[PDB]
Order: C-alpha cells, then sequence, then structure tokens
DNA sequence: GGGGGAAGGATTC
DNA sequence: CACGGAATCCTTCCCCC
C-alpha cells in the first residue's frame, strides 16, 4: 500500500494571502477575537514569517502583538477557507477515489493502484503540488509512506511547501529514533504518561507489559502505538462522516445568570441549525466552558429528530442542569447536535 | 458475564 | 489569557438476558 498525504501550508493565513497577495512576505496572523476586551482571543494560525518570531497558533493575540506589533492581524473567516479547501479536495479526488478528508487542510490518498514503487509516488506528489499551486495558488506539503501515520510524519518533517518519502528502511529507523511525542495522536497529556513509563521512542512500547500500557494510556492508544512499533499499522484510507455539528461562543463576562446566558446559547443554536443542512439530529448537548477553562456538558438523546423549537427548549433545561450541578461561573457556552437521522 | 446504549469527561489537532 | 470545533477514546452507569 502506498499512502500519499497532503497538508496545506499555514492554510488560513495562506488563503488570506491568496485573497490579498500584497500580504505575501509580511507577517500574517489569523485571529479569533473573543470580544471580552480589546485584542482578547487567540491565534488560529500564522504564516511562517510570523512563526519564526514565536507567533503561532494558540498564543493570545495580546502576546503576539507584543512580539510583532506591525504584523497583519486578520479575523478568521472559516467559511471562506472551507470553500477553498473543498475545491482543493475535489482536485485530489481526481488523483484517486480512495480518499480520506481528515480535516479542512489534510487528506490521505491511497495511490496503491495509481502507481507502483516510490519513484512514481514522488512524481505524482509533484503533480499534485503543481496542480494545486496552479489552480488555487496554494502551496502544500506532501508526505508519502506505507501507512497513514508515516505519510503524515513525512509531511511534518518536510513542511512547509515540501514533499517527502519515508520508505520501508527509514520507517524502521524512526521507530527507534523518532521522539514519540512526534507521533500523530500523541498529545502532551499522553506524551507525559509515556515518559513516566520509560517510553520515549516507539520501540520502547514493546519492552513494557501490555496490561501496564493499556492501564496508563488506554487500550486503543496502546494497540495503536504497539502496532506501529511492530511495523504493523495498516489502517485503511476512508473519509469519516461528519458525526456532529455545533457552535460555542464566549460571553462578554463570565456568568451564572440564565437570562444572561440564553441569548448566547440561542445564537449558538441558530448557527448550528444553519450548518446542519437538512440533517436532523437526535441528540443535543449543551457545552459550557467554565471560568477556569474547564469544559462541562449535559446532553440528551431523543427517540426522534429535534426541531429547532425542541432544541431551544431542551438546551435551556440542559443549561440549568449545568448551572445546577456546577458552581463555577460560566465563560463560554454552546451546543452540539449529533446522531443524525 | 457481557452486549448495547447513553452520558459525562478526557484528549488531540 | 487561552478560541473553536469535532472525532475518537474512556470510563461509568444502566437495563437486562
Ligand atoms: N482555531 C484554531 N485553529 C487551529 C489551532 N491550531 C490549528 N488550527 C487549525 C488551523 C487550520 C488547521 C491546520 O491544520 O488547524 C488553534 O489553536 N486554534
Ligand atoms: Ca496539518
Ligand atoms: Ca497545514
Ligand atoms: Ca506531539
Amino acid at each position: 500500500m502506498i499512502v500519499l498525504f497532503v497538508d496545506f501550508d499555514y492554510f488560513y493565513a495562506q488563503v488570506e494571502e491568496v485573497l490579498n497577495p500584497s500580504l505575501k512576505g509580511k507577517p500574517v496572523v489569523v485571529c479569533v477575537f473573543s470580544g471580552r476586551f480589546e485584542d482578547s482571543g487567540a491565534v488560529a494560525t500564522a504564516n511562517y514569517e510570523a512563526r519564526k518570531f514565536g507567533v503561532k497558533a494558540g498564543i493570545p493575540i495580546v502576546e503576539a502583538k507584543k512580539i510583532l506589533p506591525n504584523a497583519v492581524y486578520l479575523p478568521m473567516r472559516k467559511e471562506v477557507y472551507q470553500q477553498v479547501s473543498s475545491r482543493i479536495m475535489n482536485l485530489l479526488r481526481e488523483y484517486s477515489e480512495k480518499i480520506e478528508i481528515a480535516s479542512i487542510d489534510e487528506a490521505y490518498l491511497d495511490i496503491s493502484d495509481k502507481v507502483r514503487d516510490y519513484r512514481e509516488a514522488y512524481n505524482l506528489g509533484l503533480e499534485i503540488k503543481n496542480k494545486i499551486l496552479e489552480k488555487e495558488k496554494i502551496t502544500v506539503t506532501v508526505g508519502i509512506s506505507k501507512n497513514k501515520v508515516f505519510a503524515k510524519i513525512a509531511a511534518d518533517m518536510a513542511k512547509p511547501n515540501g514533499i517527502k518519502v519515508i520508505d520501508d528502511e527509514e520507517v524502521k529507523r524512526l521507530i527507534r529514533e523518532l521522539d514519540i511525542a512526534d507521533v500523530p495522536g500523541i498529545g502532551n497529556i499522553t506524551a507525559e504518561k509515556l515518559k513516566k513509563l520509560g517510553i520515549n521512542k516507539l520501540v520502547d512500547t514493546l519492552s513494557i507489559e501490555f496490561d501496564k500500557l493499556k492501564g496508563m494510556i488506554g487500550e486503543a492508544k496502546a494497540k495503536y502505538l504497539i502496532s506501529l512499533a511492530r511495523d504493523e499499522y495498516n489502517e485503511p484510507i476512508r473519509t469519516r462522516v461528519r458525526k456532529s455539528i455545533g457552535r460555542i461562543v464566549t460571553m462578554k463576562r463570565n456568568s451564572r445568570n440564565l437570562e444572561e446566558i440564553k441569548p448566547y446559547l440561542f445564537r449558538a443554536i441558530e448557527e448550528s441549525y444553519y450548518k446542519l443542512d437538512k440533517r436532523i439530529p437526535k441528540a443535543i448537548h449543551v457545552v459550557a466552558v467554565t471560568e477556569d477553562l474547564d469544559i462541562v456538558s449535559r446532553g440528551r438523546t431523543f427517540p426522534h429528530g429535534i426541531s429547532k423549537e425542541t432544541a431551544y427548549s431542551e438546551s435551556v433545561k440542559l443549561l440549568q442542569k449545568i448551572l445546577e450541578e456546577d458552581e463555577r461561573k460560566i465563560r463560554r457556552i454552546g451546543v452540539r447536535f449529533s446522531k443524525f437521522i
């Protein structure tokens, strides 16, 4: 099996650059303004000009502005980026019908048929890179290997605007030398749990008693890491299906007042329903981000579809359940609809 | 003992 | 100071054969 992974470079910001080319070369910072106070919020993404100075996704807009006061700061326009993304995905869809659209800027291609051996794969990558740059003016990084995980890792090592192949020889080299934190799906939480078990490299997972691994990071994650170390990971390429649609907003002030939170919750509901399409959900969850950035939620699954009236009514009950069972003041509030009919 | 949901939380990107 | 949005996974609880 030959997997070719495509990852769009600093996507949101690059799109802004495409829509306003005079931005090229300047530090571009795409932000999610929360509205709590001037420049409150965080960086969704930044181009490399900004990233080389420390301005990257996750940092407060206020911090970024202290580092780069003269950079271009733009509000995130999700809808625009999503339409551009869809156009790029269709284009790849013609390089294979075996495609996995992992996110707004990542897709995996099973080019096991369209090619044989890594020479042609690499050639096909450049074809894809040049095609996308040509038709959309978007640069992307291509990663190629035997499975999804190493194809992605390949891209992680080649970005930005690169292409790379990890063949059956390097895979083994990485299995013992690749820092395990750099393995997809291994975040900071898991990375630390594995460090405490003496696991710093993928191969170390084979020196531990499985039942201990399972105990520490869960069975799924355990089998995942073990399979990769045995050089046996081989999940198939297939675009998952949207299983949930939702919206969460930040209130001006943290609150615990119902009549004060509602308008936010209802706005969340209104946007969620618009996003729903003609999809009808049978489950609804109210999600609240507490004052100490803790996430709490209460939901309910109905034996039938939820109309917007029912959603408005149930959400209030769920919200009251949250306020009732959690003392902290509330900072962000939203809803999520799932179990579509 | 264990299938099958549902619920609330934990994690990742 | 720290936004969002969604998928997996986990663990707990529950009904019940
Ligand atoms: Ca990516
Ligand atoms: Ca990217
Ligand atoms: Ca990591």
